[PDB]
């Protein structure tokens, strides 16, 4: 329906640039601006947005035209006998995790939000808690068809003719194109529930042995939250969260009648409940130690998506803090044989005077055959530092760690990394390129990131 200037962000709330958004819920008026941009050959190009999730530039392009697809989000089928969904790339995995369940479907992959698109979860081929399992969104993707440069419409597959293309757009950023519609092949479940197993490490070491003993292969999805700020060994201690999908019959009969249904997420979280905090005079020595040691350490609960999947559901508005601004997330990942290069990076950070709360640990599984997909097998790490001094030129030389040890930074995190860092991350950069360059002479499709990174 209409076109605006709009100052965009990411969802970190940084570089902010001023583009021509679109918002249309048509998609032949979709197809008509990317013919319009074009027919100049591409003035300064156009690029997709979702729901805004990613933290740094990708969704945003300065002096050019935005493409907002969320309006563009109709759930055409879903079929439980062959295990399919047919959705516009704007519906959003909450929606479709809702419209799924009366099926008995799961979304293959789920990231710490449900706010995000189906167009945004392939263009950044997004990992979830499973990846050591399922892989990454793009795994499961059986078809989609691609808006490209030259205005066609090409229908996109995992195998056959156009794999090289599918391949390219899983992980691309929006680079080749506007994904419009995908099939996504999801997991069948019984149940809307999970068992899982609770475990708390006392060191880095630990929480490594632990990850590395073979139990990882008893559990589908796993992961930890992690000590930053302690100094050794108190370092890299862990809350380790791990389980599968539960079965009907392993449900209490009290929630065997409707096993499929989703629990209204409830009005009071705890800084309602306690505003004051809830250090008491334990929390910080022995008592404080077996406490945690204790109600982090379980076998076989029973737990809904909340509590499995959105532990920070519960502690409310408390710590992000005041929001994702003014904080600088860092995600990377290092190859799993470099146990003692990963364990330097995290003495590294704890070294460093700046302090994360707010940390996610996991071990990545098998990596897939995009290209630019961040994933691969190894230790996958989040941290969240508050903006100050000194902090800029320090996570220029976690880049250089992280890229020295055979790593990645994720793109879908990333606002100021350079693009000397970035393609020495992703050795298979110059044949995505080969691609983004046969379907997009024009450079139609043009965003802050690909100008930063020179995927342009
Ligand atoms: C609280 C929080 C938790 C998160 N947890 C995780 C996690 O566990 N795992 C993980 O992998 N990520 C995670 N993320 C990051 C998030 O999953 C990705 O940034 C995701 O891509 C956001 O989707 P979106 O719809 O908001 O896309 P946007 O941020 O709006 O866009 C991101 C990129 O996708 C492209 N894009 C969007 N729609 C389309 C389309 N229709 N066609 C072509 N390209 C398109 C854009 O061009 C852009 O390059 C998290 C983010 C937040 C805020
Ligand atoms: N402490 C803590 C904590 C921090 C984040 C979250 C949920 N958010 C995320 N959770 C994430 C979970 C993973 C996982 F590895 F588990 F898949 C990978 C990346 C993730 N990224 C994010 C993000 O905020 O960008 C939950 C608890
Ligand atoms: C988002 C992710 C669950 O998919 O959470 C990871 C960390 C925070 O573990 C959860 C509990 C043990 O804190």
């Amino acid at each position: 329906a209409t076109t605006t200037a709009t100052r965009l962000t990411g969802w970190g709330r940084t570089a902010p640039s001023v583009a021509n958004v679109l918002r249309t819920p048509d998609a032949e008026m979709i197809v008509k601006a990317v013919a319009r941009v074009a027919e100049s050959g591409g003035g300064r190009g156009a690029i997709a947005r979702g729901l805004g999730r990613s933290y740094g530039d990708n969704a945003q392009n300065g002096g050019g035209l935005v493409i907002d697809m969320t309006p563009l989000n109709t759930i055409h089928s879903i079929d439980a006998d062959t295990k399919l969904v047919d959705i516009d790339a704007g519906v959003n995995l909450d929606q479709l995790m809702k419209a799924a369940l009366p099926f008995g479907l799961w979304v293959p992959v789920l990231p710490g939000t449900r706010q995000v698109t189906v167009g945004g979860a392939i263009a950044c081929d997004i990992h979830g808690k499973n990846h050591h399992s399922a892989g990454s969104f793009g795994n499961h993707v059986r078809s989609m068809d691609l808006l490209t440069a030259d205005g066609e419409i090409r229908h996109l597959t995992p195998t056959g003719e156009d794999a090289e293309l599918f391949w390219a757009t899983v992980g691309g950023n929006g680079l080749t194109g506007i994904i419009m519609r995908a099939t996504i092949e999801m997991t069948p479940t019984s149940t809307a529930y999970f068992i899982a197993d609770g475990d708390v490490t006392a060191s880095l070491d630990e929480t490594i042995a632990l990850h590395s003993d073979g139990s990882e292969a008893r559990y589908t999805y796993s992961s930890a939250w992690f000590d930053a700020i302690s100094a050794p060994p108190k370092l890299g201690r862990a809350a380790v969260s791990r389980g599968r999908l539960a079965t009907v019959e392993q449900l209490p009969a009290k929630l065997r009648s409707e096993p499929l249904k989703f629990d209204a997420p409830q009005l009071l979280t705890l800084p309602d409940v306690f505003p004051n905090g809830l250090a008491n005079k334990y929390t910080f020595g022995p008592i404080g130690e077996l406490w945690y040691r204790k109600s982090g350490t379980y076998r076989g609960k029973v737990q809904n998506l909340t509590q499995f999947y959105h532990p920070l559901d519960m502690f409310g508005e408390w710590n992000r803090a005041y929001g994702p601004a003014g904080f600088l997330q860092y995600q990377f990942v290092i190859p799993t044989e470099a146990v003692d290069e990963f364990k330097k990076i995290i003495g590294v950070i704890q070294a460093s005077g700046h302090y994360s709360f707010l940390n996610v640990f996991k071990l990545f599984g098998p990596r897939n055959q995009a290209p630019l997909s961040f994933p691969i097998p190894g230790w996958n790490i989040c941290v969240d530092f508050p903006i100050k001094d000194g902090l800029g030129k320090f996570v220029s030389e976690l880049d250089r760690r992280v890229l020295e040890f055979g790593g990645r930074l994720y793109t879908a995190k990333d606002s100021r990394t350079t693009a000397e860092t970035f393609h020495a991350m992703y050795p298979r950069v110059d044949e995505w390129i080969s691609v983004r360059r046969k379907v997009d002479p024009l450079r139609v499709f043009a965003s802050d990131m690909a100008r930063r990174l020179e995927l342009l």
